[PDB]
């Protein structure tokens, strides 16, 4: 019930409006927390829900201490956190549920409470830390021996969601202005209403200003100075939304001085919380008790809004500093110690589309990397102040890898958008910007060849249905001639059908120039068990006709091979020609073999379908059709692309049964792709385990990664061994680190799957080491 | 996705505040549906949700149709209802989703659309009185030759859940009176907030007034009469929340002429609905269509609130017509009834004169049905009193083909109120009066014992422990009741405790051979499926914890392999006994079993006509046998303030305290004791997802009881299971509908042949006849 | 937990002598870790029988004391000696003090105060009682060991191994049958149903005039290669992980 008492929009709305004097809200908070769990965890029964809260009230009473923020934070302090050899750590048996808790409640109030009420050993120092992670000597020694390897790290924005909350306090106007830019979009409006329907930019600004002013008020309590005496007018907490009250109509300023200049840092925030709870160690005023919830509820509520919104949309907020984030992220990367404990870090960065902005951005990342190396390394620097990207490479080329630092390989990731109608093929306005985007990324490499050694790859990471896999063939192929040397593709999890999801990954292999050693990202479709996937799904699914028509063709290609299960392959071909007649509107008969050939030729650009690096590849795609006699599939493919009647049929949605294929048939597709995966030797950047975006696993015990490792029971026979690497890209949690994800994998294997620590490390270590094996870094 | 446009609170709110002057609602209806889907089915992914919504939009488009309540009803009608031999029926493959749909949306609008847009063959007469069924020859003939049997069939309310909404329209003012009475308690405050957090008693009257006035408007459309020309004065649906309208500052009501006299009857609704859709076969005005949408949203929302609220003026609405309508509804279509043995659970009352009214009204209703069906000479043409009803009822001969009735009062429990040395004291003195009121009525006219065949106690288990009813049921036994069914409340804080409660009822209460135990979910659920979507740790009262551990040691001491848990149970139980009893001296685990074995003794006899005879009955056994410390502890266990304080305190219990095999071992251990006494078990309807742990019906625990190899577990001693429709959780429900539901899931999900699928469920159905409460 | 029970009985008297304190702690412990096993249960029941018999002799009390009651009495032995009646020691005493107060343990608390601070009890504890050598069979002692082996592995607490050349046990006529190899997992010599250990390597008192860890590290390799017939690549692997366990469980900073 601690999760629903620190993150509940119903509580914040109730508490903020209610005045401070009345103390009889014990029933009001009781109902609000109960409704919040019914909104969040519907499957939790009410009778246990009432019982769990009644224990908490009883547990609070026995401890002889008032209900409040200090009450709940103290309660979590002993339950989860417990000091160990390295300092403050988390119990191994309860780290699995701690990670779930962090998705809704931040750690800084809990971390500060643990130090204040359970001081560290030897009265030692304790400053702001990384996301608290458990201690186990087996895992700790391996990480010290071999540093962790990272493949999917988003360099843009803050390091984690925690400090991004602080950045909101710095410039509340900037956040509101950017928020209203996305408010007009339905997706953000839809997502905002999901967390709280009564969320409006007017009241969003009110809450942010309220959160800022509470920090001002409580800081003065932490300093120990007597309050500026306008507190007598503080009757309703809604009064803090304007940053000024009218008590006798004189000037009132909420601005206060902090012990350190940067009030918006982790150090300042941690010192504030530790001092505040110390002054409330025995008893606290009820009025200031209630206000701390107001800050905590909004601090948790905003983070959930921020982490969920980051999934959808990927300006001025990210340009506040534009350089210090990368240095701080690198500082957060290596942890605390002589050894960086993370060796090969592939930091993705969003392209900027502006040549001056792109050069400034790329300079800031490498300059931040150079500044990070300066503190640890000690040798003469050719230019002590580069102030330009060309001089940065001069300083960096002297540095040699030694395994004690955090090696880097920037990989920009292209962002897809919605297709725009017309101009000879639907995904053209997207293509035109992307074709323009390549020039922004190509000129720098051909103007300064030395920069090629750090831009080790490219990516296309927005979603799957945003753009077809073959759409990026012209971009990747022309990038190949420019010395990119590595390509990775992030398959989105928006597959309408699990059968259709397997089609996208296979099409990625066949069309993209994924050479040996290249990587794929987020390949959930070939990991999720069909029995697991059908959990709480309607019996009738729907998708576009072009999806089903390709899905049917994909089924026939894979299933005919097996001596059995060919009945589905034969019937799929029967149904495939049925849709081709409906789509192409052709009087002549069409064969299944021709449907294979026309969709196989999909890898060609539609500009050359009517018949400098770009022109050569432009003609190269056209020469394959011209040289061979396969002109009729070209005729069909042109109709498949440039015909409005055909194109309008493609966007039409169709009714497809959920149980279209039996479970063993669907698993046959996955194992067929697993064979193709190993054949090309393509690695997969597995997403972090504690990801709620799938929301189909009731617990982490069912996560598809554990099937890829090869544990008994979960893995089915015939699963070809696969190359899996780890990456902390979209954790969905407040504070994330690849070390924390590494422990979460280790804990689950040891505890709830029945494995010895030696074996459990062995399976995780080979996955972690795959980051080194399939690294894009220069060798 | 069709349900979210017919039963959705958020979509109702947006449409109600939008005036009819502008009908730019294509985006507004779409966005709310996604939110509405979000607040009902969280786990459904967004990419699938958007894909499914887009198909429905184009499905309307290709139909040269506009998005409206008529549009939704059409796609639903052609998807689920297909005409068959017995008129309109339901597709067998699509019956599983239909029962889930009735848990959110009523069926009367749906049947009206199918009849209008796809009429039955030959235009043969068809009037809606029963919920829709799918036709299967194998099961239908079983109905013809062997009528169904119903055990847990409550009498309060009406035949189904939908027509109670019509009764709500009869007295909208009375609805507030019952709504306000419940709303005073905070328990109903959150229950209403779960469906509509923005709900107030005044708003509730608005919607009821809004729905009635919309019905009056649309009835005028169906009549073919011209509107009263206040449409120009009407632009906001909120204007209908006061039953008054203005036209140039003139008082104009909403009354209209009805050719059907009972405007608040199901027959009137279906007649109105069919005419409405017929006139809107091709096109409908946007303004009038939205009113129909609001009325559908109101009707589905209130019934959604009603089914949760069920688990004064409404009680005395008609009090005779519902009883007669129930038996006619229970009889079914055709000359011969589909139900043979039907026993009813009527709410007892604390007024002896009110009891005479209650029994007379239901017995008068039973005789009225029998007189209408079986033409046979009666001693009295109008009985007018219970004595004369028995004179009429004693004449009839049981030939099976008509409904056989056996009324069974169901005792109700309340929260444990502090004071009087034990937490259930105002309860017992109230229950003692209720039993005594029935006692004098029975002894006055002994002929009543042929219909008051049993006693039931269905409120909860946490509120009152089973052993409190031991003095109650036994004193009923000396009155010739001879049947006692105990409906265990399945709100167990822990599954082990839930199994513990079942053992208490068997050992303590006088469950004689032939009795029943309703809602035995605890001894039916799979431990692996119970742990899902639960926290790592649970919480339950110390008294529950102490009784749980002692019960564990009673059944786990026998197992050789499952022995380490029993030994640890004994170790932990005595330590809790030290903490609970606050005892200083030594205490032994054997004494705990001996002490708790005495829990079947009376409430007041622990300190020591029918009641006084029962008083010393359990007092003599305590004194005569040697031990006194168990009495001293039992006296302390009951009437010690510190013990009472300690028992109410909560403790932290691990979820996996007993492993999966161990819990199954307990579950099978009580099953053997369950089957030894030959006690039948009432089964709740499968579609009733009160437990909400079952994501789909295919994993319902009834399948494990029936012995399906895909779900049965080793060591499962077979039981005897009887069906029952008591708390369906759906608006349109019937036993035959549930019977088909059992057959459909077995035929489709499990693959059993239709001949064999009926056989497995026929055993369940006939068990109600084997363990019937009716006299021979 | 290393020496095989059959090996330990080499040239021992048929009747051992041990203090009543140790004997009483054994019988309670035997009942603790043998009530779970279904076939090794008679000894646990007899352990309960002998525990109350001896406890009555020791405590000299006239009332009844149960085996479970004895379990709590010895369980809270972690309390401070001066805290039985109840700087950084004052709060540690309070935690020992507050544990006694809050719980319902009053009768077990009373015995422990008598256990520590009664002249008659202390005199009986130091007294020596004759115990049969074969009080438990060969398998029963193994079951007790593997019960601890479960506890050691679950707690993940490494074991320091004494130097192999340190033949101070006086039961191993040769280093071939050393107890380290039983934990090693070597075929045959390792008892069936064992639980793996984490074993570091230490050279504190090697028992010979000069021995570095490297000498022992070779010494284990020679026995594995020659006396056990293991290939050098396979022989090194077992010794390597033992040596590596000395790094995994190091006391040094990270």
């Amino acid at each position: 019930m601690e999760r629903f008492l620190l993150n509940s929009t119903v509580l914040l709305y109730r508490l903020s409006t209610v005045s401070l004097d009345e103390v009889s809200l014990d029933e009001r908070v009781e109902s609000s927390v109960f409704l919040a769990q019914y909104e969040q965890a519907r499957s939790l029964p009410d009778h246990v829900a009432k019982s769990a809260w009644s224990y908490l009230v009883q547990q609070i009473k026995q401890r002889n201490m008032k209900l409040g923020p200090v009450a709940i934070l103290r309660l979590i302090a002993e339950k989860f956190i417990k000091n160990e050899k390295g300092g403050p750590k988390i119990d191994l048996p309860m780290f699995s549920e701690w990670q779930t808790l962090m998705s809704r409640v931040s750690c800084l109030p809990i971390i500060a409470c643990h130090q204040v009420f359970n001081p560290g050993p030897a009265s030692q120092e304790y400053s702001f830390r990384w996301p608290l992670y458990p201690y186990h000597p087996t895992v700790e020694d391996y990480i010290t021996r071999e540093c962790l390897h990272e493949t999917h790290q988003h360099l843009n924005g803050s390091t984690s969601a925690e400090e991004c909350w602080l950045d909101a306090l710095k410039h509340p106007e900037a956040c509101l202005r950017d928020f209203e830019k996305g408010w007009a979009s339905q997706e953000m409006k839809q997502l905002c209403a999901q967390i709280d329907p009564s969320l409006t930019p007017r009241i969003f600004k009110d809450r942010l200003q309220i959160a800022c002013n509470i920090r001002e008020i409580l800081c003065r309590v932490a300093q120990g100075v007597e309050l500026p005496e306008w507190i007598a007018s503080m009757q309703n907490p809604q009064q803090l939304a304007n940053s000024t009250i009218l008590h006798n109509g004189r000037e009132y300023g909420f601005a206060t001085v902090w012990p350190i200049d940067d009030k918006y840092s982790q150090e300042s925030e941690f010192c504030w919380l530790t001092g505040l709870l110390e002054k409330w160690r025995f008893n606290a005023p009820e009025g200031l008790e209630r206000l701390l919830w107001i800050y905590l509820l909004i601090q948790n509520q905003y983070l959930t809004l921020l982490v969920q919104r980051d999934d959808f949309f990927g300006m001025t907020e990210l340009r506040e500093e534009t350089e210090k984030s990368y240095l701080s992220r690198f500082k957060h990367a290596h942890g605390a110690g002589v050894y960086s404990q993370v060796r090969y870090l592939e930091g993705r960065f969003a392209p900027k589309s502006d040549p001056n902005k792109m050069q400034k951005l790329l300079f800031s990342v490498l300059r931040g990397y150079w500044e990070y190396l300066s503190a640890h390394m000690s040798m003469e620097w050719v230019h002590e102040k580069p102030l330009t990207i060309s001089q940065v490479l001069d300083n960096l080329e002297l540095v040699e890898p030694h395994g004690k630092c955090v090696e880097l390989a920037l990989v920009p990731h292209f962002i897809k958008r919605k297709p725009k109608n017309g101009e000879a093929y639907p995904h053209a306005l997207l293509f035109k910007d992307l074709k323009n985007q390549a020039a922004i990324l190509m000129d720098m490499l051909k103007s300064e060849p030395r920069l090629t050694g750090w831009i080790r790859g490219v990516d296309a990471a927005a979603n799957e249905m945003h753009a077809p896999p073959e759409l990026f063939c012209p971009l990747f192929r022309v990038l190949a001639k420019s010395g990119i040397a590595h390509f990775t593709y992030h398959v989105g999890e928006d597959f309408p059908h699990l059968i259709s999801g397997i089609r996208s990954i296979d099409d990625a292999l066949r069309f993209l120039p994924l050479r040996n050693g290249d990587r794929l990202g987020h390949c959930t479709a070939i990991g999720i068990t069909p029995s697991i996937w059908k959990r709480s799904l309607p019996l009738s699914l729907s998708m576009t006709k072009e999806t089903r028509l390709l899905d049917l063709v994909f089924i026939w290609r894979e299933l005919r091979s097996h001596p059995e299960l060919l009945r589905y392959a034969s019937d799929a071909a029967i149904e495939a020609v049925r849709l081709a007649h409906k789509v192409f509107s052709l009087e002549e008969e069409v064969s299944i073999t021709t449907l294979d050939q026309v969709f196989e030729m999909r890898g060609l650009l539609a500009e050359s379908e009517g018949l400098s690096l770009w022109l050569e590849e432009y003609e190269r795609a056209r020469e394959l059709v011209k040289t061979t006699g396969m002109k009729r599939p070209l005729k069909l493919y042109k109709q498949w692309l440039t015909s409005d009647n055909v194109r309008k049929q493609r966007a039409e949605y169709v009714e497809v049964a959920l149980e279209y294929l039996p479970d063993e048939a669907v698993v046959a597709l996955q194992q067929a792709v697993m064979a193709k995966m190993a054949d090309r030797n393509i690695a997969i950047e597995c997403p972090p385990t504690s990801n709620t975006r799938i929301s189909q696993y009731r617990n982490v015990s069912e996560h598809h990664i554990f099937r890829w490792m090869g544990l008994p029971g979960e893995a089915i026979e015939g699963d070809v061994p696969m190359s899996i690497c780890l990456g902390s890209d979209d954790p969905g949690i407040f504070a994330a680190d690849l070390k924390s994800e590494f422990y979460h994998l280790f804990v689950v294997l040891t505890r709830k799957f029945g494995l010895s620590p030696a074996d459990a490390l062995r399976k995780v270590a080979e996955v972690n080491e795959n980051g080194r094996i399939y690294r894009f870094h220069d060798v």
